[PDB]
C-alpha cells in the first residue's frame, strides 16, 4: 500500500495509486496533525508501506525517525520537493499545511506518480492516465472554486488554527487571522478580547471553528455580535479515500467557507 501521514495526502496518494495499489492513512480520523503520537500498528504500516507520503519533519513530527529509516526510493517528503520549495509561504518558518495548495498537490501527484513507476513497472500506463486524470479533475475543482469563492473575496473571518493559508491566497479569501497556530495550546482571554474587538471595528462576517477542536471559544468570542459562527475541516474527516477524493475536498472547503460567509 501507499501510506500518508494525514487524510488530505492520502487523498493525493489515492489519485494516483487507483487502480494499482491500497492508500491507507496513518492519522485517525478526529486526531489532530499537532497532536498525535504513533501507535504500534502504524510503525508497522510505514515498515512495510510500497511508499510512504508525508509533509515533513516540520509537520508530522510523530514520523520522522520511522520514515528516516526507509529507502528515499520509497518516500515523498513533500515539502522537501525542489518543486515545492519556491512555493513555500511564510504566511520559524514556511506554513506547512501544503495539502491545501493546488500547486504543491500537483507537485506531490507528479513526485507519487514518478516513485510508483520505479517500484512498480507493471502499472506504469495505469499510473499515466491517473495522473492526467488527476490534473484534469484538478483544474476542473480550481475553476469551481474559484467560482464560487469570488464573491466571499474581501470579507474577514477568523479561524480556529493557522491550517488554510495556501488555499486561501490561491483563491482570493481576506482571513483577518486566527484563534490559534497551535491548536492545543488554548489562547487566553488577553486576545480572546482582542479578536472580538477586531471582529466588531473590522465587521467580521464569520468566526470558524474545526471538528478536532471543542468550539467553545470560538462560540464565546461570537456571543454577543452578529459575527455567523461556522466549521472549516482541514482535514476533510467525512471524505472518503478514492480517485476524486481531492477535488471533492477542495469543494467541500470551499463550501464550508461560503456557507457562512455568503449573505452579505
Ligand atoms: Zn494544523
Ligand atoms: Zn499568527
Amino acid at each position: 500500500a501507499v501510506v500518508a501521514s494525514l487524510k488530505p495526502v492520502g487523498f493525493i496518494a489515492s489519485a494516483i495509486a487507483d487502480g494499482v495499489t491500497e492508500t491507507e492513512v496513518l492519522l485517525p480520523d478526529g486526531a489532530s496533525e499537532h497532536d498525535y503520537s504513533l501507535r504500534p500498528s502504524d510503525v508497522k504500516r510505514l515498515q512495510n508501506a510500497d511508499l510512504v507520503v508525508w509533509v515533513g519533519p516540520e509537520m508530522e513530527a510523530f514520523m520522522q525517525k520511522p520514515v528516516s529509516k526507509l529507502p528515499g526510493a520509497k518516500q515523498v517528503t513533500i515539502a522537501q520537493l525542489e518543486d515545492v520549495k519556491p512555493l513555500l509561504m511564510k504566511s520559524g518558518d514556511f506554513n506547512m499545511h501544503l495539502w491545501l495548495s493546488p500547486e504543491i498537490a500537483r507537485a506531490t501527484a507528479v513526485a507519487i506518480h514518478g516513485k510508483l513507476v520505479e517500484l512498480m513497472p507493471q502499472s506504469r500506463a495505469k499510473l499515466d492516465a491517473n495522473l492526467k486524470d488527476f490534473e484534469a479533475q484538478l483544474a476542473s475543482t480550481e475553476t469551481q472554486v474559484g467560482n464560487e469563492l469570488a464573491p466571499l473575496k474581501g470579507k474577514g473571518y477568523f479561524v480556529f488554527h493557522d491550517a488554510y493559508g495556501y488555499f486561501e491566497k490561491q483563491f482570493g479569501l481576506t482571513p483577518l487571522g486566527h484563534f490559534t497556530v497551535n491548536p492545543e495550546i488554548q489562547p487566553g482571554a488577553q486576545r480572546l478580547h482582542e479578536i472580538r474587538t477586531q471582529l466588531v471595528e473590522q465587521k467580521a462576517t464569520c468566526v470558524f471553528a474545526e471538528p478536532q477542536f471543542r468550539p467553545a471559544v470560538v462560540e464565546s468570542v461570537a456571543r454577543g455580535t452578529s459575527v455567523r459562527m461556522g466549521t472549516l475541516d482541514p482535514l476533510g474527516t467525512n471524505i472518503k479515500l478514492g480517485k476524486t477524493s481531492y477535488s471533492e475536498f477542495l469543494s467541500q472547503l470551499a463550501n464550508q467557507y461560503a456557507s457562512c460567509l455568503k449573505g452579505d
